[PDB]
């Protein structure tokens, strides 16, 4: 009392396959700060440009002439490239957006880490990993204060064209949730406390 | 998060006790395009407007049923991509109609994330703030060959935000973490003003009849 700053996050195990670099035990991992993750660098800072500093609508426009559409090589290459990453790019944010409209308590897809719930689940994420010839450095149990989702991934947005309304019904059905294997997200503070096997 | 309660409200029994402290009563000047309106009408704005229809609902195939994704891909062939006709027509719609989608969808994420008071650009009316600047939307309109049936007076109450629509993305392929530093911009943004104005619209003075 007679005090100023007076004033939905939970202790948990994940399990989290390593890809990318090794991790040690002890290892913090901050995603409390609404931290930037590896997807959303990836979906919606890079780009590709042809020779000439071009983005895929540049070129795609500078070619729509006699309403004729004809590219080659390096320009279509970058088309594709650019419509690939957009609509990727779309999906994460329609999905964003819905999850602030309606889900605001669960992690961001663009802020997390990604995540299995049990030993057995990390096992089977491997196994996949492996026919798709996928590099597993370890596997690790993590320690989370924070907060966690369990998604699946078969009920995102997919990579056609369809319009966006009915791609912000399939995000409201990722987030009301499924079974199967999922996919946790996971926000917080992440500590890495045993490192199971390391591959 | 936390509101404040009304001392008023307090020890009654029930349950629905929400409203006021953040409407807003104004005018505000309107370019009819679609219908005309008469006067006393009301309009009310949880509920999509016509640019969300257009932009996210509606959409073009070709003939056997395709969209411009589609099309792109089963075109996309030993470095090559080459489309004609409709084809052509129906990716390249696509593409636009799409990239202005795009634009809503990160200027609303933004708005929810940092702004979630203002009205949304997927919900709202869109006004001008006086007579005068309705005046230079019209002719605007009238440039790009959209004729204006009327100039009428709003009375809102509700809320608005003034926008500069300079500062939203464009209609480019630039990076979308760039398109959201760009809305960032927009709805913190101090020209010709767009009002975006929600709550209950009622007309009440048609100024020009075109």
């Amino acid at each position: 009392l007679g005090t100023e700053n007076l004033y939905n996050e939970t202790e948990f195990y994940a399990y989290h396959i390593v890809t990318r670099k090794k991790m040690h035990i002890g290892q913090m991992i901050p995603f409390n700060k609404n931290q930037h993750n590896t997807l959303y660098h990836f979906f919606f800072e890079r780009e590709q440009l042809n020779a000439n500093g071009e983005d895929g609508i540049q070129i795609l426009n500078n070619h729509y002439k006699n309403d004729e559409l004809h590219i080659n090589n390096e320009n279509a290459k970058v088309v594709i490239s650019y419509m690939d990453q957009t609509i990727r790019a779309a999906r994460e944010t329609i999905v964003e957006m819905v999850r602030l409209q309606e889900f605001p308590e669960y992690p961001s897809r663009l802020s997390c880490l990604y995540a299995a719930k049990s030993y057995e689940d990390a096992l089977k994420w491997k196994a996949l990993f492996d026919s798709y010839n996928r590099e597993v450095l370890q596997i690790v149990k993590l320690r989370v204060i924070g907060s966690s989702f369990e998604g699946d991934g078969n009920l995102l947005p997919k990579e056609d064209g369809i319009p966006f309304s009915q791609k912000i019904e399939q995000a409201r059905k990722y987030w009301k949730g499924n079974n199967e294997l999922p996919e946790l997200l996971i926000n917080g503070e992440i500590e890495v406390v045993e490192i199971i096997d390391d591959f």
